[PDB]
């Protein structure tokens, strides 16, 4: 009830990559029950970034993922509380990244609080290159455990050469309170930047979500 089919959301977050720090602030908006949304990103601190943007992206909203009838929403019924979630992502080359977020409601906006640390990029690979070109289409498998959902995706970064860049995302999702738990289902995403300004200091996002179920 307390998820409008129109919502907006605040965002920030502070991280590192290979030791550099930086913050981002931003804010977006979509339809939670149509699984879309938008973002405009800006740079606060340690700017311009020495890495790919990509990295940032999927970081910035799992309450607008398009649910079919019978598969029961779990971030949504979180709400007014919330949720969190915990995140590792994995690169073939060897880069990895934790996360940690906190998604909270004061007066009828999202609130979404994120923390980065990434390490051992390699600094000439394509991230600290800033060689990437965006994340393909990607499914995520989700299944439930004590009352809170584990993710995993096996996903690619596009390369500015032609190539493909390989990575792996585990996530634990959990709720602050209790809510009805779905089955194992599956999520297709697709997230596109869809501008930025000259050094990618000012960036806009759109991304569409949807749970189906799993054939096998």
């Amino acid at each position: 009830a307390v998820i409008k089919e129109f919502m907006r959301f605040k965002v920030h977050m502070e991280g590192s990559m290979n030791g550099h720090e930086f913050e981002i602030e931003g804010e977006g908006e979509g339809r939670p029950y149509e699984g879309t949304q938008t973002a405009k990103l800006k740079v606060t601190k340690g700017g311009p970034l020495p890495f790919s943007w990509d990295i940032l992206s999927p970081q910035f909203s799992r309450a607008f993922t398009k649910h079919p009838a019978d598969i029961p929403d779990y971030y949504k019924q979180s709400f007014p509380e919330g949720f969190k979630w915990e995140r590792v992502m994995n690169f073939e080359d060897g880069g990895a990244v934790t996360v940690t977020q906190d998604t909270s409601l004061e007066d009828g906006t999202l609130i979404y609080k994120v923390k980065l640390r990434g390490t051992n990029f390699p600094p000439d690979g394509p991230v600290m290159q800033k060689k990437t070109m965006g994340w393909e289409a990607s499914t995520e498998r989700l299944y439930p455990e004590d009352g809170v959902l584990k993710g995993d995706i096996k996903h690619a970064l596009r390369l500015k050469d032609g190539g493909r860049y390989l990575a792996d995302f585990k996530t634990t999702y959990k709720a602050k309170k209790p809510v009805q738990m779905p089955g194992a289902y599956n999520v297709d995403r697709k997230l596109d930047i869809t501008s930025h300004n000259e050094d990618y200091t000012v960036v806009e996002q759109y991304e569409r979500s949807e749970g189906r179920h799993s054939t096998g």
